[PDB]
């Protein structure tokens, strides 16, 4: 069974939540990587989680799950990967208010 905290290794970058954030959009590949029905997930050389996918992108994909909403720094460039990355975790809505 997966632990009340989990760390993640997202492509370098190291996040820690609760399991319930992570299973918080039903349907969602989150949703399927960590509910209780973990043995499946690769992981790193010190035994975290790894998630093969942008860490620096995850960020917001993260808060996202935290708010259902995300605060993007001014300017931002790269709207377009950040709905992809979004796509891949098939979060809908996000997808939707990352839309141009």
């Amino acid at each position: 069974s997966f632990p009340e905290v989990v760390e993640l290794n997202v492509g370098g970058q190291v996040y820690f939540t609760r399991h319930s954030t992570l299973i918080s959009i039903p349907h969602s590949l989150l949703w399927k990587m960590f509910s209780p029905k973990a043995n499946d997930l690769a992981k790193d050389s010190k035994g975290r989680f790894f998630i093969d996918r942008d860490g620096f992108l995850f960020r917001y994909i993260l808060d996202y799950l935290r708010d259902r909403q995300v605060v993007l720094p001014d300017h931002f460039p790269e709207k377009g990967r950040l709905k992809r990355e979004a796509e891949y975790f098939q979060l809908p809505d996000l997808v939707k208010l990352l839309t141009p």
